[PDB]
C-alpha cells in the first residue's frame, strides 16, 4: 500500500514525485522511496520489498522517537524572533532548561501553554513541555541546556542575521570585479600553474583599474599526494584547503634550508617555470609531487618561538577536525606507499606534516587577501564552494556520521541531458546534520571565509534540497529530500555576515517563488548570466534595466568558452568535434547568430554599442572583437546590480573553453587550460596591463 510508503516518505522529506528539469511530471517508483528512506538510515527489509507492517512500524517509530527527544536535535532562529520549542521528560521530572551562549553567558527561557497529552512508549511515561527563548539574544552558536533529574540533554541554539550588510552596500554602491581560474594564470615565477602568491599578485593587479574583487575557483583539498583530481568541483573535503597551491619560496622556513638544497630546488623551478611561457595544458602531479617532496625538507626546519606560537594557535583554533583530516592523509599516504622491510611511517609526525601544510595555506591565504585589500578592494577575494565531496575521500569518512553515502547527488533529466547527471557527491543526511548543530557545515562555512570577503555557493538550491539517486543508480531513478532551509540559509548568512562578506547563490533554474524570497531577504545575491538572460517581458534578450538588482551579472562564466571563442561559434565548434553535439553544426550556428544579434540589438538600445541593425550581418561584419568586447562589458557595467564581473579570459582574448560541461577528461583537458591571448599565447601576470585589450576591457567595465 503506496500510502504508507508516501506517509513514511513524507515524515523523512523523501520526495513522492517531481517535475523534471524539462518540465515532466514523474511518480517516483516504489523502489526508489525504500531505497532513500534506507540511505537515510530507516530499516527497512533488506530484500528491498517490505511489508506493509514494517512500514507502519517506521510510521509509528519516528512518532515514539520524535516524542522521546529531550531537546530538539537543534533550533535555529532569527535575531529577534521568539521562538518556540518542544522539550520532553518523563511525566512528572523536571525541566529544568536554560541557555548557554556563545561567550559563557547564561540567559533563561520561559514557560509557554502546550497541550500535549503525555504517552507511554516503551514501559516509560513521557510528558511534553514548551517553552520560548528570548527576542534579544545576539547572533551565534549558543546552546540549550536540559536537566531532568539526573538525566541531561543539550542542543545547539543557533541565532542568525535577518540580513546580509553588503547587500544593501552594494545595491547603493554597485561594484565590479574579476574572476579568474588561478591555477590557470601564472607568473614568471610560479611552477607551472597559479598558486597564492599569484592569486594576491593577480588581486592587487586588476585592483589597479578598478576591481573590488577578485572571484576564483574553489580551493577545496584533494588528494594529499598525485596523482590529483584536475576539477576543483570534486575535493576531498568542502573545509580544508589544496597544498598544491602554497609557493614553496614564500615560506619563511624556506630560507634555512642550505644553499646546495635551494639549488636544487631552484633547478626543479626553472623547469617547471617555463611552462609558464607556453600554452601547454597544466599538468599538476608532477608539480605536486615536486611541492611534497620541497615542504617535506622545509617541514625538518625549526620555528623561530613566535611562528611556532602561531602554528600552535591555528592548530588550537582547528581543532579536531584538522587533525582527523591530517590523519586521514597520513593513512592515504603510507597506503599508496611502499616502505621499506623493518621501518615504519611515522603517523604521528605524517599527521602533523599535513597539519603543518593547512597552515601554510592559511597563512599564505591571509597574505594575499591581505595584499587585495591594501591594493584598494572592498571585497577582496571572493571564494567558491564545491557542492559536495568525492564518495571516497577525506570527509566522505570523517563527517560519514551527517552524510547519506549510500546516495549519490546529481540532477533530473534535461533536454540538455536525458539521462540527467550524477555527481556522485555523498549527501548530508537532513537529520544527522541537525543533530549535530549544524557544526560540519559551520565548520566548512567559517574557514571558506576566513580569508575572503564573499562566498560563490555553487548550487544554492542545494541549501532546500538535493536531486539524489541510489549511488549507481541512473539519475532518472532519483528523488529530491528536503533540508531545512531555515537551517542552512541561516547559517551560510551568519558566518558571512560574521566575516563581513558578500554571499552569492548561483541560481540559474527557476524554482518556487517561496524559495527565492528566502535568498533574497536574506541579502543573498542572485546569478545573471549575459548569453542566458531572457526578457520578463518582451520574447528575447533581457533589457538592460530588467538585469536584477541582488546579483552577480557576468557576461560569461567558466562553464562556457570565453566570450572572444563564443562570437565566433567556439561553443558549437568545441561540442562538435568532441561528438557531444548531435544536432546539425550549421542550424546551431544559426541560432547561435540569430540570438547574439538580439543580445547586440538590446545593447545598442542601451547605447553601449552602435545601432548598425544586427540581425541579418554576417557573423564577421559585426564589428571587431575588441569593440563587441567593449560592448557587452559596458552594457553589463551599466546594469542596475550591484556586483558585476569580468573575466579574467575576456580581457586578454582567450578563446578556449576552460571546461566543456558533459565532456569528461578523455575528451577535453577540462580545468587544464592556462590563460592565453587570441594568438594561443601565454600571458603571464607581469605582462597583464601591457595589452591594449585588458586596458579596453576595464575601462568598458568601469561602473562610475
Amino acid at each position: 500500500a503506496r500510502r504508507f510508503l508516501n506517509e513514511l516518505a513524507d515524515l523523512y522529506g523523501v520526495a513522492t514525485s517531481y517535475t523534471d528539469y524539462k518540465g515532466a511530471h514523474i511518480e517516483v517508483s516504489d523502489d526508489t522511496l525504500v531505497k532513500i528512506l534506507r540511505a537515510l538510515g530507516v530499516n527497512l527489509d533488506t530484500s528491498n520489498l517490505p511489508n506493509d507492517d514494517a512500514i507502519q512500524r517506521q510510521i509509528a517509530l519516528f512518532h515514539d522517537r520524535e516524542f522521546t527527544r529531550p531537546l530538539p536535535p537543534s533550533v535555529v532562529a532569527v535575531e529577534g524572533d521568539e521562538l518556540v520549542f518542544p522539550v520532553h521528560v518523563h511525566d512528572g521530572s523536571p525541566a529544568d532548561v536554560h541557555i548557554e551562549l556563545e561567550d559563557g553567558t547564561q540567559r533563561d527561557v520561559s514557560q509557554v501553554e502546550n497541550w500535549t497529552a503525555p504517552r507511554e512508549i516503551d514501559g516509560i511515561r513521557w510528558g511534553e513541555a514548551s517553552f520560548k527563548i528570548p527576542g534579544d539574544l545576539p547572533l551565534g552558536w549558543h546552546k540549550l541546556h536540559l536537566k531532568s533529574n539526573e538525566r541531561s540533554a543539550e542542543c545547539g541554539l543557533i541565532i542568525t542575521p535577518a540580513r546580509l550588510s553588503t547587500a544593501d552596500k552594494y545595491l547603493d554602491s554597485p561594484r565590479s570585479g574579476v574572476m579568474a581560474q588561478i591555477y590557470s594564470v601564472r607568473s614568471t615565477l610560479s611552477w607551472g600553474m597559479g598558486d597564492f602568491n599569484d592569486l594576491g599578485n593577480l588581486a592587487s593587479v586588476v585592483a589597479q583599474d578598478g576591481a573590488d574583487f577578485l572571484l576564483i575557483n574553489p580551493m577545496h583539498a584533494a588528494e594529499p599526494l598525485p596523482p590529483t583530481e584536475d576539477s576543483p568541483y570534486l575535493p576531498t573535503t568542502r573545509r580544508f584547503i589544496n597544498p598544491i597551491y602554497i609557493r614553496v619560496e614564500d615560506i619563511p622556513e624556506f630560507n634555512q634550508l642550505e644553499i646546495d638544497l635551494r639549488d636544487d630546488i631552484a633547478e626543479m623551478a626553472a623547469e617547471f617555470r617555463e611552462r609558464n611561457l607556453t600554452s601547454d595544458i597544466i599538468e599538476r602531479n608532477d608539480v605536486y609531487a615536486a611541492k611534497l617532496q620541497v615542504l617535506r625538507a622545509i617541514f625538518e626546519m625549526p620555528r623561530s618561538s613566535e611562528r611556532e606560537a602561531n602554528f600552535v594557535s591555528f592548530v588550537q583554533r582547528e581543532g579536531q577536525g584538522l587533525i582527523d583530516f591530517a590523519t586521514w592523509c597520513a593513512d592515504r599516504e603510507t597506503a599508496q606507499s611502499e616502505s621499506v622491510h623493518g621501518t615504519e611511517p611515522d603517523r604521528d609526525e605524517l599527521t602533523m606534516f599535513y597539519m603543518w601544510l593547512q597552515w601554510l595555506c592559511d597563512e599564505q591565504l591571509a597574505a594575499a587577501q591581505k595584499r587585495a585589500v591594501d591594493a584598494g578592494m572592498s571585497i577582496g577575494i571572493m571564494a567558491d564552494l564545491a557542492v559536495g565531496v568525492h564518495p571516497g575521500g577525506a570527509d566522505a569518512q570523517n563527517l560519514s556520521h551527517v552524510l547519506a553515502p549510500d546516495a549519490s547527488v546529481g540532477a533530473p533529466p534535461d533536454g540538455y541531458n536525458q539521462q540527467g547527471q550524477d555527481w556522485s557527491q555523498p549527501p548530508w543526511h537532513p537529520v544527522r546534520l541537525a543533530e549535530e548543530g549544524y557544526i560540519p557545515w559551520r565548520n566548512l562555512l567559517r574557514t571558506v571565509l576566513r580569508h575572503s570577503g564573499g562566498i560563490r555557493v555553487d548550487h544554492v538550491l542545494g541549501l532546500f534540497r538535493l536531486f539524489v539517486m541510489p549511488r549507481m543508480q541512473s539519475p532518472a531513478t532519483g528523488t529530491y529530500i528536503r533540508f531545512d532551509h531555515n537551517a542552512l540559509v541561516g547559517i551560510l548568512a551568519l558566518e558571512a555576515e560574521l566575516a563581513g562578506a558578500v554571499v552569492i547563490g548561483e541560481d540559474l533554474g527557476t524554482f518556487e517563488p517561496w524559495v527565492q524570497d528566502a535568498l533574497a531577504q536574506r541579502g543573498i545575491m542572485g546569478t545573471s548570466i549575459l548569453w542566458f538572460e531572457h526578457s520578463p517581458s518582451q520574447p528575447g534578450p533581457r533589457r538592460q534595466e530588467e538585469y536584477r538588482p541582488l546579483a552577480l551579472t557576468t557576461v560569461t562564466t567558466h562553464d562556457l568558452p570565453p566570450t572572444a571563442g563564443y562570437l565566433e561559434g567556439e561553443h558549437i565548434a568545441l561540442r562538435e568535434r568532441l561528438g557531444v553535439l548531435n544536432t546539425d553544426p550549421a542550424a546551431e550556428l544559426a541560432e547561435d547568430l540569430q540570438w547574439q544579434a538580439e543580445i547586440l540589438d538590446v545593447a545598442a538600445s542601451a547605447n553601449a554599442l552602435p545601432a548598425r541593425e544586427y540581425v541579418g550581418l554576417e557573423r564577421d561584419q559585426r564589428g571587431e572583437l575588441a569593440e563587441l568586447l567593449e560592448g557587452l562589458h559596458t552594457f553589463v557595467a551599466k546594469t542596475p546590480s550591484a556586483l558585476t564581473c569580468v573575466c579574467l579570459v575576456d580581457m586578454v582574448g582567450e578563446k578556449r573553453a576552460q571546461n566543456q560541461p558533459g565532456t569528461t577528461r578523455d575528451m577535453y583537458p577540462n580545468w587544464c587550460i592556462p590563460l592565453c591571448d587570441s594568438e594561443g599565447n601565454s600571458v603571464l601576470i607581469e605582462s597583464l596591463r601591457e595589452n591594449e585589450l585588458y586596458h579596453r576591457v576595464a575601462k568598458a567595465s568601469k561602473r562610475d
